[PDB]
């Protein structure tokens, strides 16, 4: 199947069009029917390996545009590093035109994001450390969050952001999906899909 | 997803109307998208129904009618039991109608069965001692086998069938597609997927 072949909002085709996106990669092509419906997912794949879209399109699918100033983001995407938070920020806001997507990460100032945040956003892309400094503040509110992602979550855990993830997992709604992408599944993942998943299903593109 | 938002043909789909059948399962939805391009794919869900579309579908899609008379199957379905050999040819017979589906199964005679096969068919679905015991007649060909299913493996495994599953996937050509249907995943089911399939990718939507 390609892309046109899944039930998409013409915009979403067209948007995936132009950027010359065509065909799903496997991990992709198996967790979209799933996520499109809402369901939570673990997407095991080599690490760094093309799965964006497995989480994108399902958050512009799911999301119609709002204009509500100081509303607060119906999608959290936590990454681990900057550089994946500007790659993914990126990647979302080309295939969820409709979408205000705000990238959060530390060093550099708070101003700028917090801004951000206090105008408005639909997605978030986060680094989990600079996401908590939000939460405690009350600028992050992640009481309407539908949809959660967790990339490389291998790599989150360690750098030693476990307690940080779980935190803003917490702060999210139980009724969310929750989409998690970890390379090797060790000991952390297993229970973050015990504790913070419901019926995941485990797609592993490991061959 | 409803199996209306799949690729399939409109007679296949017409096919699954008459008989009430329009949303995948779990398994089902998430494996179609790789099946139907006839990728490998080992599929973990509960022993019994609930997984026959994830494989018939992609057989009916497949295969192209052939009215060849003494034709050689192109699909081979083999379930741990007599009973789910009847059960999986019937399934596959109605969402297939364009092909020839011929049952093979120990529990009664070798006359009926043999004369099936002579006559042409274009999906075997058999238990293994059976199938094997044909194959050794030189009354079923396994040389045009371009899909191979095993529905319920780990059965196939408490069974005792493993030399009888082998030795029939070794008579089937390597260049055919393999789907492999487990609710566990024990040890010979991961060492037949090493031996019989080609990057196959795992979906687990055990609960
Ligand atoms: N279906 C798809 N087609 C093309 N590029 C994709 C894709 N899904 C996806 O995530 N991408 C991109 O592929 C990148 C990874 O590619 P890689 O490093 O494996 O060559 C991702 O970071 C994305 O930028």
């Amino acid at each position: 199947m390609e892309f046109k072949d899944f039930p998409l909002k013409p915009e979403i085709l067209e948007a995936l069009h132009g950027r010359g996106l065509t065909t799903p990669t496997p991990i992709e092509a198996a967790a979209l029917p799933l996520a499109l419906e809402g369901k939570d997912l673990i997407g095991q794949a080599r690490t760094g390996t093309g799965k964006t879209l497995a989480f994108a399109l399902p958050i512009a699918e799911r999301l119609a545009p709002s204009q509500e100033r100081g509303r607060k983001p119906r999608a959290l995407v936590l990454t681990p590093t900057r550089e994946l938070a500007l790659q993914v920020a990126s990647e979302l806001t080309a295939v969820a035109p409709h979408l205000k997507v705000v990238a959060v990460y530390g060093g550099t100032g708070y101003g700028k994001q917090k801004e951000a945040l206090l105008r408005g956003a639909d997605a978030v892309v986060a680094t989990p450390g600079r996401a908590l400094d939000y939460l405690r503040q009350g600028v992050l509110d992640l009481s309407r969050v539908e949809v959660a992602v967790l990339d490389e979550a291998d790599e989150m855990l360690s750098m030693g952001f476990e307690e940080e993830v779980e935190a803003l997992l917490s702060a999210t709604p139980p009724s969310r999906q929750t989409l998690l992408f970890s390379a090797t599944l060790p000991s952390w993942a297993k229970r973050l899909a015990e504790r913070y998943m419901k019926n995941p299903v485990l797609i592993n593109v490991i061959k």
